[PDB]
């Protein structure tokens, strides 16, 4: 893992799919942004290699599960290396595309193990988005208490949406017949 | 996860296993600490949370596998809101058990799929700590190119072929860390 403006770029693309409204995610506990220096953030006035460490840890701890942490650094130390890669995508489309072939190994290896759930967001203002995404793990990855070693987040980006259903084997299906409309 | 004096312990721990001297750590090009700035940050003088992201990520990078950095924050979450843990241990102490727990459970559901191999760490004077930790993997978890999406670092405290290897593990569980 190394924090630089592909990181930037990262948290801002994950901040735009999870957040309707900035506002719910930069006045956050722990990332506690002014309204004009978020702006300057977002704008490429601020170095995030600079910023505190504990406020850049914050905006990827909301955006990402500590697993997708670790994807985000094994798809740098890919991404740096294969100059096809950086040629051809921006780093924060290659990371989706390293997500989605972990997704497709869990599903390859053992699909009966391939559990998953809707996800929601709280908010700066006490609140909470519903179906902010689709929280996909490995059941015997269990930590105890709703907490998997092993878990992603997915968001549903097709035109028709169908209905993510609630029950083991209808949510495994339709994960299987998705693969192509999550991100 | 979360930056705060947890990590701060955290990172003093391991930079103290790997690193025979400190300089060889605190020297290194994206950390780059001056001899007094670093021990200001030892002794509780400088704020982690306040301090550069790409410096306290970069130290973090060195001494842990990005996999170990997951461990981290799931570890914290536990660690956060269980009162037992945190009046009984710090929380470098729980991580160790933590990871370790995680072993135990590749060895028991996984154990054909379990490999390691020797770790080196580099210094700031350009050599290798040759034989600084072991390295534990899931084989299946390959990323090509000598990386693991699954992998861990032990230290020893206290052999050629893959279920050999795996028995030594297996004889050394309260000898590593």
């Amino acid at each position: 893992m190394k924090i630089n403006d592909d990181i930037k770029e990262l948290i801002l693309e994950y901040m735009s799919r999870y957040f309707k409204f900035e506002n719910d995610f930069y006045k956050l506990p722990g990332i506690k942004f002014t309204d004009a220096n978020w702006q300057k953030f977002k704008n490429g006035g601020t170095d995030i290699e600079k910023m505190g460490a504990a406020r850049v840890n914050a905006m990827l701890d909301c955006l990402f599960d500590d697993f997708e942490l670790a994807m985000i650094g094994k798809a740098q130390t890919n991404y740096y290396n294969d100059n096809s890669l950086k040629m051809n995508m921006p780093f924060y489309t290659y990371y989706d595309m390293f997500k989605k072939q972990q997704l497709l190994k869990w599903l390859k290896n053992n699909r009966d193990d391939v559990i998953g759930g809707t996800g929601r967001m709280y908010t700066a203002s006490g609140n909470y988005i519903a179906n902010a995404y689709l929280e996909v793990a490995l059941e015997s990855s269990s930590l105890g208490s709703g907490s998997y070693m092993l878990q992603m987040r997915f968001k549903d980006y097709s035109k028709g949406q169908e209905p993510i259903p609630s029950g083991r084997q209808n949510r495994l299906e339709w994960i299987e017949n998705n693969l192509e409309n999550i991100r």
